[PDB]
């Protein structure tokens, strides 16, 4: 028993991280088959970032202007193209450590593992949610761009995120592996607004279910409620509206605990209107929304990968 914020094992993605240098700009790339993927602002000087014309900046760059390094070994670049905000560098050598992989664009409120990397080398792994406002709350120092987000299913790595930037508020923005930003963000050094950071209601309920499973059920009250009455309270607390799709998704957690989804909603409502009175839930003093129902299930059934 016990319940923890848990990353996927990182081995399969470790084997894919390289360093990419163009001029005197360095960041991380992802090497899959005979293609290296990296943030296109590898071609920018600090001065360029204020108002870049990526198409014009790219014209001045040839294959040999891109230095891709995998350990002590230099990869030969035989082709380059921009796809949205990512650069694709074709190399003469397929990555021999290429795992089975997919590129997936995730939904607001889904979770993924980040392998934070510096100079093509892994520093650490942590679990993030794509926030409703399409930011993530990561740990990213200078050089961390091109670090990727992923999920694993048995032997298949689903890549969903590449890190491109920090907003003046110190949350994080980036792209899928087709180079499309999550949210309205652009790869330019101008002032950008995230929008209201709403809570992932379905994830909070999943996490309450996790607690009950782990004997932490002090917050269970005597009441029930209705979807519309719950949501009226949700909106007031910047909680995402709960829908029947979300109720459906919590079904297995409902089934296991014998606690109906709407009874848990009434517990949640009471927690919002009364706070925690200095108590904790799974060792937290606030409501956690970075666990999905799938996450909770996966943990409590001990799903494995290889």
């Amino acid at each position: 028993s016990g319940f923890r914020k848990m990353a996927f094992p990182s081995g399969k993605v470790e084997g894919c991280m390289v360093q990419v240098t163009c001029g005197t700009t360095t960041l991380n790339g992802l090497w899959l088959d005979d293609v290296v993927y990296c943030p296109r602002h590898v071609i920018c000087t600090s001065e360029d970032m204020l108002n870049p014309n990526y198409e014009d900046l790219l014209i001045r760059k040839s294959n040999h202007n891109f230095l891709v390094q995998a350990g002590n070994v230099q990869l030969r670049v035989i082709g380059h193209s921009m796809q949205n905000c990512v650069l694709k560098l074709k190399v003469d050598t397929a990555n021999p450590k290429t795992p089975k992989y997919k590129f997936v664009r995730i939904q607001p409120g889904q979770t993924f593992s980040v392998l934070a990397c510096y100079n093509g080398s892994p520093s650490g792994v942590y679990q993030c949610a794509m926030r409703p406002n399409f930011t993530i709350k990561g740990s990213f120092l200078n050089g961390s761009c091109g670090s990727v987000g992923f999920n694993i299913d048995y032997d298949c790595v689903s890549f969903c995120y590449m890190h491109h930037m920090e907003l003046p508020t110190g949350v994080h923005a980036g792209t899928d592996l087709e180079g499309n930003f999550y949210g309205p963000f652009v790869d330019r050094q101008t002032a950008q607004a995230a929008g209201t950071d709403t809570t992932i209601t379905v994830n909070v309920l999943a996490w309450l279910y996790a607690a009950v499973i782990n004997g932490d059920r002090w917050f269970l009250n005597r009441f029930t409620t209705t979807l519309n009455d719950f949501n009226l309270v949700a909106m007031k607390y910047n909680y995402e509206p709960l829908t029947q799709d979300h109720v459906d998704i919590l079904g297995p957690l409902s089934a296991q605990t014998g606690i109906a989804v709407l009874d848990m909603c009434a517990s949640l409502k009471e927690l919002l209107q009364n706070g925690m009175n200095g108590r904790t839930i799974l060792g937290s003093a606030l409501l956690e929304d970075e666990f999905t129902p799938f996450d909770v299930v996966r943990q409590c059934s001990g799903v494995t990968f290889q």
